[PDB]
């Protein structure tokens, strides 16, 4: 009674109370209770583990609503109903439920006991490290909050451990043990329950992100580098000789160019660099549409810039209209806004339309020059938060990620310390050069160009002695302090987050992949094709029930048996040698003598 | 525009007149200024005192109009200092400048290392080179403004340049211990003390 | 005070180098033990 | 021992500010009676806890002296 989740349980009970959504009495808490709490307590997936609606809805009984002759949500079919329902019993799991209702009641020792004997044995240890994440989350003060992710690391740590047997036994099979149905937990096989449990360690564990080394890389290859595989995408005959083997080519099955065609248009590595490479090329269009094509009229090149953009915007579309609900259009765009990087997206599209306008105003046509100019490297950064993807670039962008609000830092921290200078430059020395805005020009933009290197030496050279002075005196405070200790503030807190900075990246791996597996085989050129290919799809079928470009592996019951008989063999088997590890710290042989000697202390006293 | 300067000054030092006299004893007048004197960002406060003071005689005597023009002008940068001494106010600002506290006399000690190991070289370049631009306070432009500016970059290189292929050696030579040496061992002189 | 001090000591008590000695002054209770006849 | 005797006051903040936090930050201003004034926190200024006053929500209730009374948040 006294767990916060209780206050909870107090709360779901009136969260539906007596009389508005559950119409006859309810003081008395149910199942479905549970489960309209563990809604809220896990995502939005299927949930199943309680027979939630109107054949087992366990939300309204204490007063006699009677039998299946309504089947709306009176609940008889397993007995009679006598204010209750009957052997309607645990539908997946009655040992994987134990595991949530020993942490519910927050009996830890007791779910290390419990999922000894769960089934579950890897998804549990991370939706129940996520719900001890959520314990933590909703409310504790002290003194279990931390108790709770401690001990969610810890089945993290579990989580750890069955994947560490079970990756070097049959891995082949442990990565499809990876991808199982919506039967349990219903979906999230242990993969989309590990984004929303935030493990950053246990997807970048081995073979975990091995095998997102063949979701990326999907069928093909996964050996070679960026050296050979950039010639093929240029000089297209090259792929029929032998320079790189397919996985159809690894059994020769490259009998069909289109094969050797489409299952490298499909391969996720593909349409990865067709989408940049084409957007490369359009930042190339964008440049030389305001290089020689800088003209107030629509000529062959300056139509082409219109829509390239209306190309792409609509892939957006289908990322938000691909799997989200049905009902939330300001609720998933707070997913969107949740994020500054998707708002620095939000200011690629305005700055446009600033020029646009600018544009369309052909008195403000230096306004038409310079804004589409700045325009231009709102999409690098982008370009940089696309380009996240080597090992070499990524984890690196994750430093900056540092560094961002630290970029406008050190630029305050800098270019108002110039203006200790930048004027005290001007002062002693007679200068003369002033026009209307060049006054500024002679005076600060003079400044800045002697730093890195533009000094008019024989402009700014009785008062010589002091002309040494102060330019040595200022850069003592620049160039040694402000730069030699930033080198200080840089490899040092490289070195801090650099076991997260990795992790975490890898944990962002998965994001980009998951776009490059729901997305289609065509380049931004042909993506209108796809795009309307949907639309010719949504006028024919009104549903977005289609496809599901996504894990969806379907796996059968009966070959999960083999699977998970063998892989609860692997739980107990890898758990005794945990403990036998366990059992392998002295300190316990430290003081097992200890319990040995006590039970010498009284063996001496018989006679 | 130019009285408006005048009592900006007077209207902060009641403020720490007010900080002479919100909390400290009724007796120590000579007291409670030694906690003042006891630091030397104190006396740094009072350096921004002073240099307006010496302008100002500079400017009050008109034979002295560049003095009154370059005294309040260094006046200028004694400010800085005492705003970093007050803009040490972010997780990001503030310890980084509790650094600078192990480095302000260290700011004069490299100072003095390198500036006079400047005059190994900057004697030194002029000596073979057949140089002629002189005057009465240009004579030392010639010698001494024109060395430092190559340092960080403007060099007179179709001026300073028989003896070409030691214009070669002792400017390979000379900056081995500068830009190697005294920078890039310093970047270990600043790293070890950071951490 | 008395609530985190226990702890505090219990935290001193969790330290396993008395638990090395505590053998020690316990085989050193029964040094004396087997010399009554 | 003065840091041990310290490190005890660091150990009876960290249990009193884990319970009711909002009234240890009251703990800390006591009033003129015992010692006088100087309730435990400008004993620390001459007592010099760069330790005490630089754990948990010593500074984080400074960050309520600062930001005396709007909010704390906003950068």
């Amino acid at each position: 009674p006294s767990c916060l989740f209780h206050s909870k349980l107090q709360k779901v009970l009136v969260e539906d109370p007596e009389r508005p959504a559950c119409a006859p009495a309810a003081p008395r808490l149910q199942m479905h209770h549970v489960a309209q709490v563990l809604r809220e307590l896990l995502g939005d997936f299927t949930q199943p583990l309680y027979p939630r609606p109107r054949h087992n809805d366990r939300l309204r009984l204490l007063l006699p609503v009677p039998h299946v002759k309504l089947n709306v949500q009176g609940v008889s079919l397993r007995s009679l109903y006598k204010r209750s329902s009957g052997h309607v019993t645990f539908t997946m799991d009655p040992i994987r439920d134990l595991l949530i209702w020993a942490i519910v009641q927050n009996r830890r020792e007791l779910a290390g006991i419990i999922w000894a004997q769960s089934q579950d044995c890897i998804a549990a240890a991370l939706a129940c490290s996520k719900i001890l994440k959520e314990l933590s989350k909703e409310e504790e003060d002290t003194d279990s909050s931390e108790e709770m992710l401690a001990l969610a690391e810890e089945y993290e740590h579990r989580a750890i451990g069955v994947f560490t047997e079970c990756y070097r036994k049959d891995e082949e099979r442990a990565q499809k043990l990876l991808t199982r149905v919506s039967e349990a937990w219903g979906k999230t096989t242990c993969l989309q329950l590990a984004l929303e449990a935030k493990d950053m360690k246990f997807v970048s564990h081995g073979g975990i992100q091995a095998f997102l080394t063949k979701v990326w890389w999907g069928q093909l290859s996964v050996d070679n580098g960026l050296w050979r595989v950039t010639l093929c995408m240029l000089a297209f005959p090259l792929l029929l000789t032998g320079l790189i083997s397919f996985r159809e080519k690894r059994l020769q099955d490259v009998g069909t160019p289109a094969a050797r065609a489409r299952a490298f248009f499909t391969a996720p590595v593909v349409v990865f660099h067709l989408n940049i490479l084409s957007y490369f090329a359009f930042l190339c269009l964008f440049a030389y549409v305001l290089m020689v094509d800088f003209q107030p009229v629509p000529s062959w090149c300056e139509c082409a810039i219109y829509l390239w953009l209306f190309s792409l915007v609509c892939e957006e579309m289908r990322q938000l209209f691909y799997d989200p609900d049905e009902c939330g259009l300001m609720k998933k765009a707070a997913l969107y806004f949740s994020d500054f990087w998707n708002k620095l997206d939000v200011g690629a599209i305005l700055l446009f339309v600033a020029g646009l306008t600018c544009r369309l105003i052909p008195a403000t046509l230096y306004p038409g020059r310079v804004i589409l100019s700045l325009d231009f490297i709102l999409f690098c950064l982008r370009l940089m938060h696309i380009f996240t993807i080597s090992k070499t670039l990524g984890p690196k962008i994750i430093i900056v990620k540092r560094m961002m609000k630290d970029v406008f830092f050190f630029l305050f921290l800098l270019a108002v310390w110039v203006v200790s200078f930048g004027v005290a430059k001007q002062a002693i020395l007679i200068h003369n050069e002033r026009r209307v805005d060049w006054l500024f020009r002679g005076a600060v933009y003079h400044s800045y160009l002697t730093i890195f290197g533009q000094i008019p030496g024989y402009i700014d050279g009785f008062p010589e002695w002091l002309t040494v002075l102060l330019l040595c005196l200022y850069l003592l405070f620049t160039n040694i302090l402000l730069l030699n200790l930033l080198i200080a503030m840089f490899n040092y807190t490289f070195q801090q987050v650099q076991e997260h900075t990795d992790q975490i990246w890898k944990f962002q791996r998965h994001d980009l992949i998951e776009e490059y597996h729901g997305r289609p085989a065509a380049p931004p050129p042909f993506i209108l094709l796809s795009h309307l290919q949907l639309f010719i799809k949504r006028v024919v079928l009104k549903t977005p029930a289609k496809r599901h470009k996504q894990l969806k592996n379907k796996l059968e019951k009966n070959e999960e048996a083999a699977l998970l008989s063998w892989e609860i063999y692997l739980k107990e088997n890898y758990l005794q040698n945990r403990q036998f590890q366990q059992k392998q710290r002295p300190e316990q042989k430290i003081e097992d003598i200890s319990n040995k000697v006590d039970a010498m202390v009284d063996l001496l006293d018989l006679d």
